[PDB]
Order: C-alpha cells, then sequence, then structure tokens
C-alpha cells in the first residue's frame, strides 16, 4: 500500500462528491519520487466521523488499486489512511468520463462528429489493452462501460489516452449468464466490452434504447442482440458479435480482441 504524506497534497478544487465522499482535484509532490515535482492529482475522499464499515470498505478499494501498474488502467499513485479525511490519490484523468467525451463529440457541432473513426477505434484499442492486462491478472471488472473510463484531455485535438477507471443493477452491459445465474467471469466482461465499443462507435448511444432493463433481459437471455452503429465497420461489428456470443466459452479472449482491433487498425491504415 502506498503511504503518502498528507502535508505534500494540496486540495484545489471539487470534482464532485459521486463515491464515499468527495472526489478533489489537487496536486502532490514527490508522489512520483523525491525530485518528481509538483503533480496534478485526484483524490479520492473518505469523510471524516466514518463507519468502521466503510473505512474497511474504503482500505479494500486501495487494495485492489494498488495492483493496477498498466497505461490504460486508472493508477493509485498514494494512500493518506493513517489519520481523517482518508485519501486514495489517483492521476487526474482531466477529460472527465467516457461517456460525455463520446456524447460531447456527436452534439456539439452542426459539421460532423468531433472524433473521426480512427481516433473511435484507438479508444477501443486503448481499452482492450487495459482488458488483456486484467485477464492476465485473472481481475474481472463486472462493470466495463463508457461512464467506467476516462479520458486524459478535455479537448479534442490533443493526444489522448483512455483508461478503465472505477471497479466494480447496470443490465444492458450484463451478459445473459450474469442476468439469471449471477455467473461473472472474465468472458462476461467480454460481452460488456462489445457493448462499451457499440457505445463508442455509436458516440454515446444508450445501448437497446426503446426497451427497458425487464425487456432488455428477455430480449438478449432470447438471442436477440444490439442492432449496428450506422456506417460500422464489418470487421467491428464481426468482432462486436464475437463479444455477444450466447456461450461464454464461444467468446473470445481479451488477447484476441486486441490482436483483432490491431488488425483491422493496419487493414483501415493500409488504404
Ligand atoms: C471532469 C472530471 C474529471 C475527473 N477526473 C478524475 N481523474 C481521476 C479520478 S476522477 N473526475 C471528474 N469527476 C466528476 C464526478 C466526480 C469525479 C470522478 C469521476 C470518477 C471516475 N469516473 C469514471 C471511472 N472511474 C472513476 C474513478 N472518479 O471521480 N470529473
Amino acid at each position: 500500500l502506498p503511504a503518502f504524506p498528507r502535508e505534500k497534497l494540496t486540495l484545489r478544487l471539487l470534482l464532485g462528491s459521486g463515491a464515499f465522499g468527495e472526489v478533489y482535484e489537487g496536486t502532490a509532490v514527490d508522489i512520483l519520487g523525491v525530485g518528481s515535482g509538483e503533480i496534478k492529482v485526484a483524490v479520492k475522499t473518505l469523510k471524516k466521523g466514518s463507519t468502521d464499515q466503510e473505512k474497511i470498505e474504503f482500505l479494500k478499494e486501495a487494495h485492489l488499486m494498488s495492483k493496477f501498474n498498466h497505461p490504460n488502467i486508472l493508477k493509485q499513485l498514494g494512500v493518506c489512511l493513517l489519520n481523517e479525511p482518508q485519501y486514495i490519490i489517483l492521476e487526474l484523468m482531466e477529460g472527465g468520463d467516457l461517456l460525455t467525451y463520446l456524447r460531447k463529440a456527436r452534439m456539439a457541432t452542426f459539421y460532423g462528429p468531433l472524433l473521426t473513426l480512427v481516433d473511435l477505434v484507438d479508444l477501443c484499442v486503448d481499452i482492450s489493452k487495459g482488458c488483456v492486462y486484467l485477464e492476465r491478472m485473472h481481475f474481472i471488472h463486472r462493470d466495463l462501460a463508457a461512464r467506467n473510463c476516462l479520458v486524459s484531455v478535455k479537448d479534442y485535438t490533443s493526444p489522448r489516452i483512455v483508461k478503465i477507471g472505477d471497479f466494480g443493477l447496470p443490465v444492458r452491459w450484463m451478459a445473459p449468464e450474469s442476468l439469471m445465474d449471477g455467473i461473472f467471469t472474465t468472458q462476461s466482461d467480454v460481452w460488456s466490452f462489445g457493448i462499451l465499443i457499440w457505445e463508442i462507435l455509436t458516440l454515446g448511444h444508450q445501448p437497446y434504447p426503446a426497451h427497458s432493463n425487464l425487456d432488455v433481459l428477455n430480449y438478449v437471455q432470447t438471442g436477440g442482440r444490439l442492432e449496428p452503429p450506422r456506417n460500422c465497420p464489418d470487421d467491428l461489428w464481426n468482432l462486436m458479435t464475437q463479444c455477444w456470443a450466447q456461450e461464454p466459452d464461444q467468446r473470445p479472449t481479451f488477447h484476441r480482441i486486441q490482436d483483432q482491433l490491431q488488425l483491422f487498425r493496419n487493414f483501415f491504415l493500409n488504404s
């Protein structure tokens, strides 16, 4: 657990209060090493006067986050758990959640979307590399969706990186086995990854839009799948359908998904 002195941490603005207590944008000194300097950070706080039951949950969250060191997984830089309020220090993803970033790219201008197909494919590659790491760690996320991913930039012209954020009812993202049997495997995360790349390729559309949570479980259990995104490339729709195979055993691995996305990216770039 990366113990960090709260004296080297400064809280500057409030990002929100949708987790344990509040999330702050701040700065940390020497968090990446003694002479590294001041770096921008996100700070997950646990409210002072929190119950023992809440402290243990915060401690669990810090233990899970300490296991992840990958460019496409949100990184925990340090923790302040000796005193109250408790802090979980994270790398700052200034662009916010991927769903909002996608929706704003579609709904901002008249000329066209602020994200091209090649920008979208690179978002899929970034997420799939994060999933390969998780599959290798034998970690099952349980909630892979665009709302649970973060973007490093807020603009649409700078180089960007998408990271898998907060770790796991979200019915539209759940595979059929999770819905009826409560089975949660890396192959059910593969189902969710296909839902997330559909979200990316539609620039933030809600899956199964005409349907409700009860209609979704009925429709999906009986073989019904999402309609293809408008002008979606064939090889991307091929991989999306592979991810939604009724049997988890028939669904491809994350290592295969990364290769197929990489092969499509090369096939697309050569044209
Ligand atoms: C414009 C911005 C940037 C940012 N950046 C962050 N960077 C790191 C953690 S939060 N956060 C935010 N927020 C708005 C709500 C509160 C805070 C937030 C979002 C997340 C998050 N989201 C998706 C997946 N996983 C996580 C942990 N956590 O706090 N708005």
